[PDB]
């Protein structure tokens, strides 16, 4: 797959499980069009969201349920969802590991890219 | 001033100057209704952006323009924009800091949350 969402839990030191994630590709009116969703595993990894053929140039933004996350563990959190928004292909087909790591008040996220 | 927001820069070890930013709070429609905006100064700081009578519980994002601020250091970015979306709840008195600690292809975000 050109695109995987690998989400870690910042306080337990595990993978964050059945998170739901949903990505979004932005429009020619500028309103973001529903692109693909899913959940992470056991391992706290998304696969196979896209293929190549579907998965093209454009603005796209991952929005991972991080609220959904904490308030299944019982915790209150701060952030409503963690938000990754990047250009995707401008130069051709890449693979993008997108990666979240997850606090009650705090995230981090990086990028992968690779050809 | 209940929200500021503080920009620091991983590549060069500094504060984020000149950063732009936009404060939008959700409407019943679930549309973002702009809130408030600005520049970070010379110490990566943006004060001012609301007073405590505007700023009401809800759902607000903050859209940090993180590409034209790599951009105008002749870096080359991942992201399109940083974003913090959040849930303001009044619980007893409280400020908000906002901050977020940049690189090109990963940033890090996290709540300062004071009486
Ligand atoms: O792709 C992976 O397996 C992987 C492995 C480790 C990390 C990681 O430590 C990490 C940290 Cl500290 C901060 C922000 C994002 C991160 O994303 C990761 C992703
Ligand atoms: O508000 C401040 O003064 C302040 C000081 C330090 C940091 C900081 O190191 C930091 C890190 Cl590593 C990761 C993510 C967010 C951060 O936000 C900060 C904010
Ligand atoms: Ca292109
Ligand atoms: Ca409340």
């Amino acid at each position: 797959c050109p695109l995987m969402v690998k989400v870690l839990d910042a306080v337990r030191g595990s993978p964050a499980i059945n998170v739901a994630m949903h990505v979004f590709r932005k429009a020619a009116d500028d309103t973001w069009e529903p692109f693909a969703s899913g959940k992470t595993s056991e391992s706290g990894e998304l696969h196979g969201l896209t293929t190549e053929e579907e998965f093209v140039e454009g603005i796209y933004k991952v929005e991972i349920d991080t609220k959904s996350y904490w308030k299944a563990l019982g915790i209150s959190p701060f952030h409503e969802h963690a938000e990754v928004v990047f250009t995707a292909n401008d130069s051709g087909p890449r693979r993008y590991t997108i990666a979240a790591l997850l606090s009650p008040y705090s995230y981090s996220t990086t990028a992968v890219v690779t050809n």
